[PDB]
DNA sequence: CATTAGA
DNA sequence: TCTAATG
């Protein structure tokens, strides 16, 4: 966690690396598991050799090691953090909508610069287009104090449209979080569940809803059942506009919402202890719902549900506030 | 790890 | 169809 740090620093660097400028999976692959291992390691890893004893630990990392503990640096390090064709891939990906694959093909047609980005908003589809659009708005964090308002927003129409939707805003926000960077609405209806053939315009009629106000301005990506979009709140009596803000909706069958709503909530490790305790108390928990466990190795048949805690209660645990989700 | 674009 | 990008 710190006597390993650099080592794992590095390392995850290295991995990164390889992975995006170069396409070395495995490499890009080795780096990690190794980044993983070191990172465990109960002892200030003193050179190579050491190192070089664990799993995963092959003699071309236990080489990088060593240089590194030597010297505070890396030549390989050094030289990448350099490159220029690497370090615009790095930067290019910023772009919503584009990926190291894009990135790549951009750079090796010449497009390193944002500017260059622009005079090729040809070459860009839709996703990206947007994504450049907004590209500072997309890199700046939301004020709670404004995912508050945004908030008051989507619930008035969820409703308004049919009062049966329920909504919840998962996330960081709902965990309490001070800022947020995007908003995550979990979406769900009595007339959608696990069976019952989809209903479509179910999530439709709320996305018509809400770009309905101009409160979507764009849209990402929607389909049957997530919408990937752009809000903002009305910019006032005039002076202050509003920034744009990545927006992401889903529609849930209500039938396992709570499962869902519990975990888009997390936090990553409240989460897997959460889940790391359904286990001992014969279960298993994931993304939609929670299953009673069989000696036989496993087992199926997902318990009913009707809030966050029949979840607790079955695991039998102590309902802990979104607040206190953190771990 | 699953959903959407796109070509 | 596969392959990419987002979460
Ligand atoms: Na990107
Ligand atoms: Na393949």
């Amino acid at each position: 966690e710190t006597l390993n740090g650099g080592i794992t620093d590095m390392l995850t660097e290295l991995a990164n690396f390889e992975k995006n400028v170069s396409q070395a999976i495995h490499k890009y692959n080795a780096y990690r598991k190794a980044a993983s291992v070191i990172a465990k390691y109960p002892h200030k890893i003193k050179s190579g050799a050491e190192a070089k004893k664990l799993p995963g630990v092959g003699t071309k990392i236990a080489e990088k090691i060593d240089e590194f503990l030597a010297t505070g640096k890396l030549r390989k390090l050094e030289k990448i953090r350099q490159d220029d064709t690497s370090s615009s891939i790095n930067f290019l990906t910023r772009v919503s909508g584009i990926g190291p694959s894009a990135a790549r093909k951009f750079v090796d047609e010449g497009i390193k610069t944002l500017e260059d980005l622009r005079k090729n908003e040809d070459k860009l589809n839709h996703h990206q287009r947007i994504g450049l659009k907004y590209f500072g708005d997309f890199e700046k964090r939301i004020p709670r104090e404004e995912m508050l308002q945004m908030q008051d927003i989507v619930l008035n129409e969820v409703k308004k449209v049919d009062s049966e939707y329920i909504a919840t805003v998962c996330g960081s926000f709902r965990r309490g979080a001070e800022s947020s960077g995007d908003m995550d609405v979990l979406l769900t209806h009595p007339s959608f569940t696990s069976e019952s053939t989809k209903q479509p315009k179910l999530l439709h009629q709320v996305v018509e809803q809400l770009q309905k106000v101009h409160f979507i301005t764009d849209t990402l990506s929607k389909g049957e059942t997530k919408f990937m979009g752009v809000c903002q709140l009305p910019s006032k009596n005039d002076e202050k506009e509003y920034p744009h803000r990545r927006i992401d909706i889903r529609l849930i069958p209500k039938d396992q919402y709570y499962c869902g709503v519990l975990y888009f909530t997390g936090s990553d490790i409240f989460n897997k202890n959460m889940r790391a305790h359904a286990l001992e108390k014969g279960f298993t928990i994931n993304e939609y719902t929670i299953r009673p466990l069989g000696v036989t190795g496993v087992a199926g048949e997902p318990l009913p549900v009707d809030s966050e805690k029949d979840i607790f209660d079955y695991i039998q645990w102590k309902y802990r506030e979104p607040k206190d989700r953190s771990e």
